[PDB]
């Protein structure tokens, strides 16, 4: 199936477990697999994070997912090839104080090291909005340049931030521990964030992607492309034009989700 997912990424070069080739991959993949969670909007959960089972969706379906898909997959991927990948888990704070409530730890990422890797590399093709393009070197202090957003990592407790410049301000995105989790742990993630009925993945749509330099977020019905040189909010105007969106622009095989009329009323209900 590894060609499968290399076809579905547009991805042609080599596939040895290189620094190159790790660096190639993740620009695929966050260009061409959509950040999307119409299933837990629709009530489907997000529970079976087998290599089949997201293959089986983000690949031969031509949907996107939400962290536990992404990082799941491309975990999968680049260990067939060599990498050496450990699942993490940690808490979103994007945007929050320093002095808001202890989140969930509910977003994944990976550690990943391969032959002759000057240390570990932070992998993370599942943050809906502002995912790293790049693989990152799991080190602090250090400010990490993207095609896009420039990242830093720093210590918090025992475990580490990740931050990211937006627009004109640092801001953490996430904390999480270095330390290895077993997949049920992941499950249980899943599982709540997929069917919590305060979950915002439940209330509410989320689509992201990247497209020539640019970040295209979508909140609802509002569209934000975020480029080089600024950005550009567009409401979209009913249930039926964001559908559309999440076909034409985010890539999403929006036909798989069900009958189109079922996702726009939900569409509509959540979203106006």
């Amino acid at each position: 199936d590894l060609t499968g997912y290399l076809d579905r990424i547009n991805y042609r070069g080599a596939t040895d477990p290189t620094l190159d080739v790790l660096r190639d991959l993740v620009s695929a993949h966050t260009g061409a697999i959509a950040f999307e969670n119409l299933d837990p909007l629709m009530g489907v959960p997000v529970d079976d994070l087998s290599a089949e089972a997201l293959a089986d969706k983000l690949v031969d379906r031509r949907r996107g997912g939400y962290c536990y898909e992404h990082n799941g997959l491309i975990g999968y991927v680049l260990a067939e090839l060599g990498y050496r990948v450990r699942r993490l888990a940690g808490r979103v704070v994007w945007l929050a104080p320093p002095d808001a409530p202890t989140p969930a730890q509910t977003h994944t990422v990976l550690a990943v090291t391969f032959p002759g890797c000057q240390g570990p590399y932070l992998v993370d093709v599942g943050f809906g909005g502002m995912t790293p393009t790049a693989p990152l070197r799991l080190e602090t202090g250090t400010v990490q340049q993207t095609a896009l957003e420039p990242y830093r990592l720093d210590d918090r407790g025992d475990g580490l931030v990740l931050q990211a410049m937006v627009r004109d301000e640092w801001q953490a995105l996430y904390e999480f521990s270095t330390l290895t989790r077993p997949q049920v742990d992941l499950r249980v993630g899943s599982w709540f964030v997929s069917t919590h009925p305060t979950s915002h993945f439940v209330t509410g749509l989320m689509a992201a992607t990247v497209a020539d330099d640019a970040r295209w977020n979508l909140m609802g019905r509002n569209l934000a492309i975020h480029r080089r040189g600024g950005t550009e909010k567009i409401l979209l105007e009913d249930a039926a034009a964001v559908v559309d969106t999440l076909g034409d622009r985010f890539g999403i095989n929006v036909a798989d989700v069900g009958e189109r009329g079922r996702l726009e009323a939900r569409i509509d209900k959540v979203c106006f």
